């Protein structure tokens, strides 16, 4: 699992559950292509987005539907969706974790990547 | 100026300065067009992006072009920008950002 998904929800102090997510590619025209999405389980991960053999280097985007999770909640928010863009690099053995903790009007992300 | 953006360094517990910003704004045909731009000062506020007259509804994107700011500090960060996007309709909104070298949060304070 060279990519995983994390997402937090700092107004209920839990996994923000069934948010979806988008990973996108940057193409040679410089478009953005869809490249794998999923939904976050009930501890607020997403695995397996995509395998080692796919997860080239490139710019990637990880677009994070925050609104339609804070809409389902109630609560009205600002951003329409995280975004978190990062060029991956094959510079020895990686794993990628993004995690990203919500609020209705702020969002905070990291990435935590390991060996 | 009803859009301003502020940006922190969280490395160095300074203001982020000369940091340059893009502003985007959705078109009908659903592509981003280029909105305003400048950069941060040296108290890292970028003020002046836009009018009254101007900043019409619609679907924004603040793009904070984080990488180039760290490179110019000699680290190697993850993100290649720090991108906010936002439905417009509420009148005076300040974008802040908190830039770490692999991490960033981002707030909206939003007055009338
Ligand atoms: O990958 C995990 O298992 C895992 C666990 C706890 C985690 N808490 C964070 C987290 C905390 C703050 Cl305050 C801000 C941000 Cl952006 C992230 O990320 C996590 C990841
Ligand atoms: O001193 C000011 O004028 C001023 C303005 C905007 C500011 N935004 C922050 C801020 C943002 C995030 Cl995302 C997280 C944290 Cl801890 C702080 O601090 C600010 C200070």
């Amino acid at each position: 699992c060279p990519l995983m998904v994390k997402v937090l929800d700092a107004v209920r102090g839990s996994p923000a559950i069934n948010v979806a997510v988008h990973v996108f590619r940057k193409a040679a025209d410089d478009t953005w292509e869809p490249f794998a999405s999923g939904k976050t389980s009930e501890s607020g991960e997403l695995h397996g987005l995509t395998t080692e053999e796919e997860f080239v280097e490139g710019i990637y985007k990880v677009e994070i539907d925050t609104k339609s999770y804070w809409k389902a909640l109630g609560i009205s928010p600002f951003h329409e969706h995280a975004e978190v863009v990062f060029t991956s690099n094959d510079s020895g053995p990686r794993r990628y974790t993004i995690a990203a903790l919500l609020s209705p009007y702020s969002y905070s992300t990291t990435a935590v990547v390991t060996n």
